[PDB]
């Protein structure tokens, strides 16, 4: 009965009151509110069941979400589907609501050096738990970025974005992908997520993202125009050899150094941001190393940065249907 730009959400009576937040390729993001807990929730409606890769995607997302509780990855609430496997369509997940996000504080606030450390810290406690659960986020961004009040900052991933038509919060970007991912098909590490985390702290030092650009060719012209060129050394990093020739075949760029860029930012930020904005993936800072860094020296508590304890180590979508109706079983009122 609920329907929100066209797209009918079966999530009451628990939840009703629904708005609007976003929509991806497929399914959608409401606010709502919860009657049995008394609190605004966000629910993100999927519709994934005729396609394979849309059931992956979905699986992936429920196994992670039931594992994963941390202070800083937003955390599952709930989960709604039919009680019968023929009859489940859509599912919907269910978290708390943030009140904003990093995306939206961007464009209305230059940030304190005191924010953006704060911030950084808990993008990276986050991101420590994920990793070491051997879990790849692989789009983080601004808008994946959950804020309130009270400068509590929470991981999200959004899902896969609407078909953008060749500006607005959702659409797939490219801003933040690690030049590896640019250069080879999928020979994929965590230091992808570390280039993403260097990219959105370059943006909180500035009012803009560091490397736009239209086509991947642009992007790469901007990295190179502020890191130089590649070294022999970090051309040998490229695993794809078309790629390599590529790079190869540019003119040579000075490397521009932080501090001529961010000529305010705290220096022990420009170190930091160095070490994650590094072209060769091997010698990219990890996780642990970089929430050991002097810039965060006022937060940095390993006693108290989680490790997840339950680490992560083909199908017809039909299959993946059933799976995904296994591991939402829980959460039906029979159980
Ligand atoms: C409702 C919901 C359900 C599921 C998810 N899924 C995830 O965040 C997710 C999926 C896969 C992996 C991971 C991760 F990060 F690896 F752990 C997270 C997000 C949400 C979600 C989406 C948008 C939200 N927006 C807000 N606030 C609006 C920005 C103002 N608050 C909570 C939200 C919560």
């Amino acid at each position: 009965p609920e329907m929100v730009r066209g797209q009918v959400f079966d999530v009451g009576p628990r939840y009703t009151n629904l708005s609007y937040i976003g929509e991806g390729a497929y399914g959608m993001v409401c606010s709502a509110y919860d009657n049995l807990n008394k609190v605004r929730v966000a629910i993100k409606k999927i519709s994934p069941f005729e396609h394979q890769t849309y059931c992956q995607r979905t699986l992936r997302e429920i196994k992670i979400l039931l594992r994963f509780r941390h202070e800083n990855i937003i955390g599952i609430n709930d989960i709604i589907r039919a009680p019968t496997i023929e009859q489940m369509k859509d599912v919907y997940i269910v978290a708390d609501l943030m009140e904003t996000d990093l995306y939206k504080l961007l464009k209305t606030q230059h940030l304190s050096n005191d924010h953006i450390c704060y911030f950084l810290y808990q993008i990276l406690r986050g991101l420590k738990y994920i990793h070491s659960a051997n879990v790849l986020h692989r789009d983080l961004k601004p808008s994946n970025l959950l804020l309130n009040t009270t400068c509590d900052l929470k991981i999200l991933d959004f899902g896969l974005a609407r078909v953008a038509d060749p500006l607005t919060e959702y659409v797939a970007t490219r801003w933040y992908r690690a030049p590896e991912i640019m250069l080879n098909s999928k020979g994929y590490t965590k230091s992808i997520d570390i280039w993403s985390v260097g990219c959105i702290l370059a943006e909180m030092l500035s009012n803009r993202p560091i490397f736009p650009g239209k086509h991947y060719l642009d992007q790469l012209n901007h990295i190179l125009g502020i890191l130089g060129s590649p070294s022999q050394e970090d051309l040998n990093c490229i695993i794809n050899l078309k790629a390599r020739n590529y790079l190869l075949s540019l003119p040579h760029k000075n490397k521009v150094p932080w501090n001529r860029l961010f000529p305010n930012a705290d220096s022990k930020a420009l170190d930091l941001l160095d070490k994650m904005l590094t072209f060769n993936p091997h010698k990219r800072i990890e996780v642990e190393q970089a929430l050991a860094h002097p810039y965060l020296e006022q937060y940095y508590d390993p006693s108290d940065e989680p490790i997840a304890e339950a680490p992560f180590k083909d199908l017809p979508k039909e299959k993946l249907k059933e799976l995904i109706f296994e591991e939402t079983a829980r959460f039906q009122p029979g159980y």
